[PDB]
């Protein structure tokens, strides 16, 4: 027996909110920048705005408005024009993978094993709503502030095993299709491996259709300069063969914490108006 789903899927007016500029595009779409005034209330929202992929869109947007955690991307509601719209928080820093590349001379330790624990404490909650993300990357973590990251992007989510980025994927979702909340821990360790490296491309060069046999012979990525092995030994925990081997992200949360008390001994890196954001409307 499963519980009810009685999240609110709230449809705004399209003269309530003003796209200022194009934030990106691609075959998604176009994704904007605005404001979100709602009538009456003196308030404005900074917002981002996306503009069958109907019926993907509208996927998405089920899952987005049925998450509600300090670390998952919150959904603010759907807009009803010539194609559908999504309209989520601005998260003004970007997404993480470039905000390393971008900032590689200034993330300290602290910085990044705090980010491994609030993307830990995302991956936690979506677990316990019985969902498995299938698309965990660090191109799919935004940054509200550089010590607030949240979890994006669920054109791939799947309420619950369930039966695609093939260098993020654990070696049962390549091989068998099979998606878990533990081939989600596999992608986490690749995430963190993204983030160790200041957003270095995995298994960079070898082609996909070669990463299954690569990761059968018991190759993984390799140790991060700044990584100990105590870090490292985390990540390739999440590699592991055997599903549930690898550990939980209840697990995470708590083995990264500790870490984020002392990080200078887990990272050893070379000098180390009416305007409302969308967590307090
Ligand atoms: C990693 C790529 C990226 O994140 N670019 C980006 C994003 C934001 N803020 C933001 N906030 C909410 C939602 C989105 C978003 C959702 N989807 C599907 C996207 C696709 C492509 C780009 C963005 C999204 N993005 C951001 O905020 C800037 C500001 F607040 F001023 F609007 N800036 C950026 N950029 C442009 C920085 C990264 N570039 C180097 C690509």
């Amino acid at each position: 027996g499963e519980a009810p789903n009685q999240a609110l899927l709230r449809i705004l007016k399209e003269t309530e909110f003003k796209k200022i500029k194009v934030l990106g595009s691609g075959a998604f779409g176009t994704v904007y920048k605005g404001l979100w005034i709602p009538e009456g209330e003196k308030v404005k929202i900074p917002v981002a705005i996306k503009e069958k992929a109907n019926k993907e869109i509208l996927d998405e947007a089920y899952v987005m408005a049925s998450v509600d955690n300090p670390h998952v991307c919150r959904l603010l509601g759907i807009c009803l024009t010539s194609t559908v719209q999504l309209i989520t928080q601005l998260m003004p820093f970007g997404c993480l993978l470039d905000y390393v590349r971008e900032h590689k001379d200034n993330i300290g330790s602290q910085y990044l094993l705090n980010w491994c624990v609030q993307i830990a404490k995302g991956m936690n909650y979506l677990e316990d709503r019985r969902l498995v993300h299938r698309d965990l990357a660090a191109r799919n973590v935004l940054v509200k502030t550089p010590q607030h990251v949240k979890i994006t992007d669920f054109g791939l989510a799947k309420l619950l095993e369930y039966h695609v980025p093939i260098k993020w994927m654990a070696l049962e979702s390549i091989l068998h299709r099979i998606y878990t909340h533990q081939s989600d821990v596999w992608s986490y360790g690749v995430t963190v491996w993204e983030l160790m490296t200041f957003g270095s491309k995995p298994y960079d060069g070898i082609p996909a259709s070669e990463i299954s046999s690569i990761l059968e012979k018991g190759e993984r990525l390799p140790q991060p300069p700044i990584c100990t092995i105590d870090v490292y030994m985390i990540m390739v925990k999440c590699w592991m063969i055997d599903a549930d081997s690898r550990p939980k992200f209840r697990e995470l949360i708590i083995e990264f914490s500790k870490m984020a008390r002392d990080p200078q001994r887990y990272l050893v890196i070379q000098g180390d108006d009416d305007v409302v954001d969308a967590d307090e409307y």
